[PDB]
């Protein structure tokens, strides 16, 4: 905290709920997740 960066951010899904190391992890997991926009309406 002293000596470096102050922080972290990781590439978690906002749709589920899932923490992927890496970046492209994540891209490939929105694949499953096919639905953006509302429903009932
Ligand atoms: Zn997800």
């Amino acid at each position: 905290g002293s000596s470096g960066s102050s922080g972290q951010r990781v590439y978690e899904c906002q749709e589920c709920g899932k923490s992927f190391r890496q970046k492209g992890s994540l891209t490939l997991h929105e694949r499953i997740h096919t639905g953006s926009g509302p429903s009932s309406g």
